[PDB]
């Protein structure tokens, strides 16, 4: 399944000759990338300056 | 009756020639200190940034 991501980095000077761009394309599997989550994304408040902010 | 205090402090250079070290003892009567009491020790919790610290 190939997908379109628009995120993936374009590499200049890597060519041939130093003008054209790289690009790569990532091939993944079962177990390609590990997350290791010691806090979840949480969301806190706090007030400043008198409870103005 | 003498006790020994380890915080007691050795004064570097102060003895004869500027090399030796020289330590206080103290003698105590009634009525030797004073010590006056506003308010006594006390255990505060902050939170700062966000509660990050």
């Amino acid at each position: 399944i190939v997908k379109e991501t628009d995120n993936i980095p374009i590499y200049e000077n890597l060519g041939a000759g130093g003008t054209a761009e790289v690009t790569p394309v990532y091939l993944c599997g079962a177990q390609a990338l590990a997350v290791a989550y010691a806090k979840r994304w949480k969301t806190v408040t706090e007030e400043f300056d008198y409870g103005d902010k």
